[PDB]
């Protein structure tokens, strides 16, 4: 009984599926027999076949993902990856907030249970914030809150088993942390945004390629004026952006109406911050 279905996840946390016929966070098109891997902030991975999801269909409904998976109180989902086949040459690449990174071959997740298991062992106080698939000559980019960045080859990271810690990715200054992981694909520009509402773009070609475990270079100058970096993401001229504050205000924008400048700039306000209010989310709008 295999066929194409649509799988949606809402910003609020509800998930469902249905044959082809809060606000939308991610909309995917898959086959009833594809798999879906979910990674958490505590370094665990939970697996479930697409047909084991709630078939709500139509408009509205669907249960919260936190009610399908046996998660702990402060444990959240940081990445969701669709998988059709567990091919031999692909890897799972992980990045933590204290600057650590690690990779494992996709074949190790082939027969996982819904109850989950350890994907990466964490030192006290750290957490998994980024996960993606990689192969061949792919490169990796790590962005920090104080405006730094480093870019290197996935091949320079040695493959390891599921129950290990990993290696050094970026040397952070005291108090700084990693907020985004990017595996670059194409000529799209890199868009970055700060807490007080500032933002700008820079050609991905303007980001130098160095080595892992260093302090990296500047991606955007941060001061008391614009504040800390909330996130970074690669996008296309046709795409749209969304920013959310801790207050609740939401603003969408057209990537094309945002100037492409050098890495040493502070950007221009794109959304009226308003004292005592911070930007806490940045992402491409669900297409």
């Amino acid at each position: 009984t295999q066929e194409d279905v649509v799988v949606t996840l809402s910003h609020q946390g509800y998930v469902k599926y249905q044959p082809l016929s809060d606000f939308i966070d991610r909309l995917l098109v898959a086959n009833t027999h594809d798999h879906i891997l979910c990674f958490s902030s505590r370094g665990r991975v939970y697996s479930m076949k697409v047909y084991q999801l709630p078939e709500a269909t139509r408009g509205a409904r669907g249960r919260p993902i936190v009610n399908l998976l046996p998660l702990e109180q402060d444990e959240r989902i940081t990445a969701i990856l669709p998988v059709t086949e567990f091919e031999e040459g692909v890897k799972v690449f992980m990045a933590t907030a204290n600057g650590t990174v690690k990779k494992t071959v996709l074949t190790e997740f082939n027969r996982l249970r819904t109850a989950g298991k350890v994907a990466i062992k964490l030192v006290d106080g750290d957490e998994l914030i980024g996960v993606d698939l990689t192969s061949g000559e792919d490169e990796v980019m790590l962005f920090s809150a104080e405006g730094k960045v480093v870019r290197f080859k996935e091949s320079s990271v040695r493959a390891m088993g599921c129950n290990t810690t990993g290696v050094r990715g970026i040397r952070l200054g005291e108090g700084d942390k990693v907020v985004s992981l990017i595996v670059p694909r194409g000529d799209g520009a890199i868009l970055t945004a700060t807490q007080n509402g500032y933002g700008k773009r820079t050609a991905v070609a303007e980001y130098p390629t160095k080595s892992r475990a260093t302090k990296g270079v500047i991606s955007i100058k941060v001061t008391e004026r614009n504040g800390l970096v909330v996130g970074a993401v690669q996008v296309d001229d046709c795409d749209q952006i969304m920013m959310i504050t801790d207050a609740g205000t939401l603003v969408r924008t057209r990537v094309s109406e945002i100037s492409i400048v050098g890495r040493n700039t502070q950007g221009v306000i794109l959304i009226r911050t308003a004292e005592d209010e911070n930007v806490v989310g940045l992402q491409r709008v669900a297409e």
